[PDB]
């Protein structure tokens, strides 16, 4: 019943499409003690709204690698729909050959466990940062095609990674605003 | 069970107003009238400076210009909230902030919004409720890392314009069509 | 308990029509007006050739001649259905089919018809609902084997013939 | 919920073999050996002609060729079945069919296969079980419309040609 | 608890009449009008000869003189009952019997009368129901031993006599 | 679900023997040894039908010839059974019958055989049990019409013949 | 919880009256009319001499002087009670007693008064019921030890004295 | 829920006031194999009913000891009220210095297990005879204060004890 | 959850009045009319001297001034209470006290007030009920310690002052 | 059922000590070593002057003589306690008190001691725990009426004397 923020992240095992367009599986436990995980959710593939979030995030993949972050995208669509969305060029409504992994939440189980499923149908637009000990440090959930700059995401990870070492930092001139 | 995209859970609380008087605030006074930015923080009087509260208070006119009511919330009593306002910044206080602070003395608001940690204190969170009473945005932080007020105002502006937020859409991207 | 010979479970679903517009199909919009051939298949964009959907669309006027509404159904979103229509047959697409494809996005239609597999996708199936909303025929396949559209037509003609004249050879 | 793509419900029944001998049949005797085509029909001795049972019997070598055991099933007793085989076609019988007829005297097989109509007789149905005991195909009909023997053999061949 | 000496369990079954037509018989059509001799047998078309059904049908007028309706019953369908009547006695059939045969296809009558064996078929049994719908006699046999019509008629007569002229037996 | 064609319900009753002594009888004594003809009657000391018990005892040799144990049973105590045997025939007694009378004082035997009426007394019934302990025949009468020993012995002969030669 | 000091459990029973005729007795026929001494005993025709019943019947006029109905009760049938009255004392009977014996054939009276032993027979007991239907005295004995009729009469006298005069001492 | 007559007497453990006026504890198992127990209940101490039965039983204590029976009194009052009633003279409605034990059923559980509690408050007047095997042979329950002669009690005890050794005997 | 600051649990008991008659009292007869000081004690006739009951009775006029009904309560019967009143002060008794003593013979008042110990006797307690039936003060002692009557009167006056003015 | 006369409910709380440092206090740490006077109060920074907290700390050496650990408890956090200690008496504060303040931030301690009011704050209450961990005294007040430190010390003295000697007859 209570939030998983600040507690161990709900376990997931999911079929996935990798950068090389091969199929496989991804479970959360494979990253514990090794990588930070930025798990993001989005409603559907092949929509009339531009997948600017997926495309921009993949353009910044080296920034996530620098920060030891595994970027994982996730929707309720099948692995076959994700693969097809990749094999569809941008000018024909696709996302192209993105190098990060896309997870298929075909049973909707992952969206339910993360509290991001809307109307027992599709996930909401959401970002979940999981640290190397498997604890959730940050959760963002949006309803309306909002939408988040990649620069903001990298700054949050930086602020969290620095907080893990140095704790709370009182800002200079905080009394102004 | 997520309330994001659905109606916001009802809340009623005793509060400390900008003028330091006590009164009551409930969600129904805003429905069909104003947007509401409800933020949560763990406690008053900790060693964590209240930089976010001061940054939010400085932007109070920016919030009012865009028809949003700013509400602050912790698990402390209204008496503790008043005492924190009466402590100056220089001595680890908030000073006479103009926006309203709610007292979640029973922990019900925190429980209903899913931001209560270990049955004790709320986490650092932001909830944007629209004028129809529907939750559009939810941010939950486990750490005292801060949030830009410009970014909050950018999210509000995106929702109120029905315009998209994030990075620029690539020029070459065009929705698919038949042969 | 089988729904065969009993009232067909009700369904309401978002759909992609032949003109590629989106809408809603309700089972009650056909009661007392049209026969319904509700068919199920697991997923769009798979490596299995979609010859069944195409063969069924080639025969759409045979279905209309017999007063039958042909409805296709899978757990994919309506957006994926539309995209699959816009994909060429060379790239495993279905083309601009004139019949309606229903989106069982919640998976409840597949559950109600007892064709959902592993809480994920449907099995391949055909359900023929008569003009009083009664299920007269059910076919469920666990493999990608296809079904002759000529057999579907023979079955429809047979059930329609028996509904009028009974059963004597 | 559905047994299609899962293990077929176990069955054990008394039976009338092709040679009019009485015996017993159970699902487990075919597992890892024969494919099973289990068909259901409401009753013996009705006024609806048994063309389907006759059409299926004509095709018995085709079934044997594909390692398929053809099993007919009704709610009637083994004594009714034999009596129906001793009745000629002109007199509304089935004659000396060579495939086996099972007696679902308790109605359990019909219940376990979800084909019992009311608590009386079963519906018209076909169930193809593979050599691992998994159901690969289910067809249920409310009316006496019949099924093409050619379609049945074509289904069997799609399953046998991976 | 037993239904003997209490009201007879209600039944409604499809039946094959003496003229080979199909219909329906329910228990309440005889209440206040006739006594009912309901008899059960396991199956039609068995290797045990139907000498009892044939013996009982020859005594049909003896039963009608006593105002009793003779009903036969098995778990077989009405079609099997008709088929068995259309089969000649030399080929193991019952021929064109004049009394009605009920079809207990669902098995509910045999269950209610406590004569269903192994959830499959009824046992050989006789039940005499009076004009008030009360069961006065029950006989249940496991084997094919039969029952004389003279004993059946003697029981019916003794029951009819005891109902009105005192329930005392003889020395 | 009836017990006819199945194993007969077990009983272990107090009883009055032919010699007028007391003891116990249980079903298990007879398995693989004797057929049992267990009969039920409602009450002792009524003037309705003591003649049936007397007639049955007159036929004991006929019962023993077929290897059948005749056991009578009612809900009366063993003391009531003994008193009834010690009563002269002209005052309604049964006399010194040689067969055994079981006392079903708890009413559990009549309940298990489904012959107890209104939680008071048993109805008039006959139960034939074979040497393997299976109930082959059951008769239950709501009225005091009685039953000839000739009819009973015919059934026994027919059941024993069928057990030897099958159905012919 | 006991019924002593509360309304006595209701009973309706077939009975053998002093004149050897059959009938019925219900508890409510005595309410407002008379006191009821109800006694229980295991069985008729046992080898335990029925000295208590004979002693009780000798003082029947003493029970009538105090307005009390003496009622005997066992799990035996009324037919057995009548036969026990028709058997002489020499042969282990009770003879023509003048008081009523009730039949508890269903065993429900012994169950209601909590005197049934091992789902079979009653224990030896005495119950005194007021004209208002309240139980004032209960005595239960596991053994065949007898009870003085003088003690029974002295107790009834005390309850009747108390009801008029209330509590007074000694003794 | 049948009677305990002819069955094991329900176990009891209670604080008590002994004949010597000291406080102690008594339990049923201390008598098994050793003595018969005559357990009597009465509602309350210090009522307007005079305690003639308690006085009569105590004068006959030697007759009870002669036939190996432990006389035990029991009510729902505390051990302190029992002692204060022994300390009250007979002229003021007390019981005086009685020599047999009085048990305090302060939780009302002894009265409940013995089925003599009335309106979850006080017990009725009752006598229970428990044999050496812990079996209840006799149960007397009165609603009113009508007494019971010790001669009658001793006749019953003697009759039970005689039956237990020698079996059934018919009177003269 | 406690009843302090909430409606006092209802009670009805047989009682021994100051005149030594037996009667009945229930809580509802005081609501809107007077304050009640209900006090509990385990037992009558113990070796703990009943100086608290006697001291409370000497102050009966002080309680009546403040419109408070003093009520004593134990699990003993009304007959024990009367016998204890009939016992001289010098023999360990309480004498002819004028205030009412309630008999909690079923022990339900002790259970409802949460002062019953081991399903046997009440602990020593004091409960102050205001004219609205609300419990304002509760004191519970496990030992024969005593409570000065002046401390009790100071508490009643402080509660009555708060009701008229405040903190 | 109450805990008075029984073992005191266990508690583990975060605490603000006399030296303004943070720590943890456990109930088990005092068993067999000290007596514990645990007191509850609604909230810090209220408009009711904290005269009680002040008086109790001014009398701290009286509690040390009797071997009693004085503990104050509220539903407030440890940070609110410290802030209240760091506020002068003139501005509504408590000042640098020498006794320990416990934080019942989860409200579990107030719930376990049955002093929580409407799932928000505690009532004013005093609990005296034995050196064996047994609760001997409990006081609960719905209003801000206060309690002299002389009454509190007199009760502790009385409880400690009762442990050595029994009750004292005169008063």
């Amino acid at each position: 019943s209570p939030t998983y923020v600040g507690k161990e992240a709900p376990f997931f095992k999911a079929e996935a499409v990798f950068g090389d367009n091969s199929f496989g599986e991804v479970n959360l436990t494979q990253f514990i003690g090794k990588k930070y995980v930025l798990l993001y959710f989005y409603p559907l593939d092949f929509t009339f709204v531009c997948p600017s979030e997926i495309i921009a995030l993949d353009k910044a993949l080296d920034a996530f690698h620098e920060r030891n972050v595994e970027l994982l995208g996730c929707s309720v669509d099948s692995k076959y729909t994700h693969l097809a969305w990749k094999k569809t060029p941008l000018a024909k409504g696709g996302i192209g050959n993105i190098k990060h992994t896309l997870l298929s939440d075909i049973t909707k189980s992952i969206s339910k466990d993360y509290n991001v499923l809307f109307d027992d149908s599709v996930s909401l637009r959401a970002f979940v940062l999981i640290d190397m000990n498997g604890i959730v440090q940050h959760l963002l959930v949006n309803n309306l095609a909002i939408g988040r700059s990649v620069d903001e995401i990298l700054r949050i990870i930086d602020a969290i990674q620095h907080h893990e070492k140095y704790g709370d930092v009182c800002p200079a001139n905080w009394q102004k605003g």
